């Protein structure tokens, strides 16, 4: 990885030391980005349900979101989010929709864990990896049949991601030291992405109007965290018309 400081470097060193799992995956890969493509052709609003334990139960949240979300994001970082590989494994073997393993992935054995635990794709972060490392892990994920979700926070991230051939990009526009999502630069970054790349902004809190606005910006799917954890029912109004 790159040399970083503070809590990022703490997590990165923990991820480097993360022991591999010895599970064997018990179902095929349900590709997240292809399912977003299918949702797009059918004009179905594609919502990725962003789950992090630290507060609802992981299985309950996953079963609830299964009929409505285009896929789940499961944070498996253990220290600052209290995720776990076993939690992801229980989730993947009980829901039928794609599972994104959300973690700080810095080594190939983490992608091996993801594949072996039932996850369908992985998150790769331009800011923590060298450009060649990111290219290597992107190609490595593809060899498993996983098109990974490439996280960009700024313009330089995006140009690295486009240069190395990312086709699945999530726009956080987030400062990891604070956790604040700058929605304006997020909108600008979304505009800078070619149309042929599946682009997915992260929205912690949202109002129903800004989803239609981002939809006008050409967004393929929405990863929503905090709002859907506080009110899971909010996803229904996003993906279907009301009968009442």
């Amino acid at each position: 990885p790159r040399y970083l400081k503070g809590w990022l470097e703490d997590v990165v060193q923990l991820s480097l030391r993360r022991p591999s799992v010895h599970a064997s995956r018990q179902r095929p890969i349900i590709s997240l980005n292809e399912r977003i493509l299918e949702f797009n052709k059918r004009n179905i609003t594609a919502i990725i349900a962003y789950y992090l334990r630290k507060e609802r139960d992981p299985i309950e949240y996953a079963k609830y979101m299964e009929p409505y979300a285009v896929g789940l994001s499961i944070k498996t970082e253990e220290k600052y989010f209290d995720g776990s590989y076993e939690m992801l494994r229980k989730i993947a073997s009980s829901v039928s929709i794609p599972i994104l393993m959300n973690d700080l992935i810095v080594k190939e054995s983490q992608i091996d864990d993801a594949y072996n635990l039932g996850a369908d794709t992985v998150l790769l972060i331009v800011e923590i990896l060298t450009e060649r490392e990111l290219e290597s892990l992107l190609e490595y994920a593809r060899g498993y049949g996983m098109e990974p979700l490439i996280l960009i926070n700024d313009e330089n991230d995006l140009d690295i991601a486009l240069r190395i051939g990312a086709r699945f990009i999530t726009i956080y526009s987030m400062n990891f030291e604070t956790g604040e999502i700058n929605k304006e630069n997020q909108r600008k970054l979304i505009s800078m992405i070619p149309s042929n790349v599946v682009k997915v902004p992260l929205l912690d809190f949202f109002e129903p109007n800004e989803i239609e606005e981002l939809r006008k910006l050409g967004v393929n799917a929405f990863m929503i965290s905090s709002s859907l954890m506080r009110n899971p029912e909010k996803i229904k109004e996003l993906i279907e018309g009301s009968l009442e």
